[PDB]
Parts: C-alpha cells; structure tokens; sequence
C-alpha cells in the first residue's frame, strides 16, 4: 500500500507514535516519506547482506527474520514480511522498540540525514488530526 501523507499521519497517530520517546509525529512522516515513500511494501538490500523493510525501512540483521541474514536477531519476533502489510502495526510496534534501544531516531539513516534539525512539522500540515 502506498499511504497517503495525511493518511499515515493519522495511522501513525493512532497507533501511539505522535510524540513516543518524545519524537513528534512529524519526525514520524518525515522518516517513512524519506526511508519508504509511503509504501509499505518498499524492500531493499543492504551491503552486509541484510534487507530493509516496509515503510519505515526496519532491518533484518537486529529486527526481523527474513531467513537469510546470518548472524540476524530478531528482536521484533516478526517474519520480515509482517513489515510490508498495508496494516502497519508491526512496523510501528517494532518502530517503537527500535527507537527505544539508546541512538532514538538515529537509527534511520534517512531521518537523521534528510529529517533531523528540519522543519518536521510541515509533513503533517494541513492534516485533520
Ligand atoms: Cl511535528
Ligand atoms: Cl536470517
Ligand atoms: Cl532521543
Ligand atoms: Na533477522
């Protein structure tokens, strides 16, 4: 599924995002737009071997199993696919344990390169929420 803006603003609202670990819901947009385009079933394949997954591009070297990362964790307790479903509570609930784990939102590269020390707020702009 690609997401709308305003309709993953409100998904990721709903499902507790907007200001978890003090990230407000604009990191959150800004983050999906830059790591997935909005689209849930977005993949791709790191250097060490590893793939990015779903809308917010989370990794299977430490958070879900996609059966062909050696050395992988799965500290989400997810099969990677979980993470390209339209529904987005995997990706979010696995998001909130990643940005919990001591680096925050660093963990995705795109948000601290294209995201972080922006103005954030504009991605939920004009949004009913
Ligand atoms: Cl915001
Ligand atoms: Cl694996
Ligand atoms: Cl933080
Ligand atoms: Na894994």
């Amino acid at each position: 599924k690609v997401f709308g803006r305003c309709e993953l603003a409100a998904a990721m609202k709903r499902h507790g995002l907007d200001n978890y670990r003090g990230y407000s819901l604009g990191n959150w947009v800004c983050a999906a737009k830059f790591e997935s385009n909005f689209n849930t079933q977005a993949t791709n394949r790191n250097t060490d071997g590893s793939t990015d997954y779903g809308i917010l591009q989370i990794n299977s070297r430490w958070w879900c199993n996609d059966g062909r990362t050696p050395g992988s964790r799965n500290l989400c307790n997810i099969p990677c696919s979980a993470l390209l479903s339209s529904d987005i509570t995997a990706s979010v609930n696995c998001a909130k344990k990643i940005v919990s784990d001591g680096n925050g939102m660093n963990a995705w590269v795109a948000w601290r390169n294209r995201c972080k020390g922006t103005d954030v707020q504009a991605w939920i702009r004009g949004c009913r929420l």
